[PDB]
């Protein structure tokens, strides 16, 4: 466990994280993909061996001794708002189980379903709130990675509002 488990946000490539494991915003088929998934494929390509897993699940594959947790958020282009919301909640619950199983003291995590899988909507608050519901009961340091300057500000304010 971390000595005083914390949330932090950084605006940078998750492939340069300083944490003990990474969460990939994966597709269900274990393909190289785009955005976070493409950066993760370039940095840890060995982790894509048998990484296919269903929507709403997470599957960990080791790159050497470094764990890559492939977490599959719903594509809101295909899911109803209702079903998509349930699968996005479920994907983060499976990340919390894997983080706990691995015994890591820190994890790098992107906001699932907020890019190509967003169905054209702003899902910062929806995705971040499902991240908190899952990770609040874990004692790993959680470092959230984003690329937009306005998103960094809003994530930081959300963390600070809980004090
Ligand atoms: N590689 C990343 O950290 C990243 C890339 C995109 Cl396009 C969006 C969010 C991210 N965290
Ligand atoms: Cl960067
Ligand atoms: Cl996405
Ligand atoms: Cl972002």
């Amino acid at each position: 466990g971390a000595m005083a488990p914390s949330y932090r946000v950084k605006r940078m490539d998750i492939a340069k994280n300083d944490e003990e494991c990474v969460v990939n915003a994966a597709n269900p088929r274990g393909l190289p993909g785009d955005g976070v998934c493409k950066a993760v494929y370039k940095k840890w390509p060995e982790s894509f061996k048998n990484s296919a897993t269903p929507v709403g699940t997470a599957k960990t594959v080791m790159c050497g001794t470094y764990p890559v947790i492939h977490a599959v958020g719903p594509n809101f282009s295909n899911y109803t708002e209702s079903e998509g919301d349930r699968e996005l909640a479920a994907a983060y619950r499976e990340v919390a189980k894997e983080v706990t199983r691995l015994g890591v003291n820190s994890v790098a995590i992107p906001l699932l379903s907020t890019g190509v899988y967003s169905g054209g909507k702003d899902r910062l608050t929806q995705s971040l709130n499902h991240l908190f519901t899952a990770m609040d009961s874990t004692d790993a340091d959680v470092v959230i990675y984003c690329r937009d300057k306005e998103w960094e500000k809003k994530i930081s304010e959300a963390i600070q509002m809980r004090t």
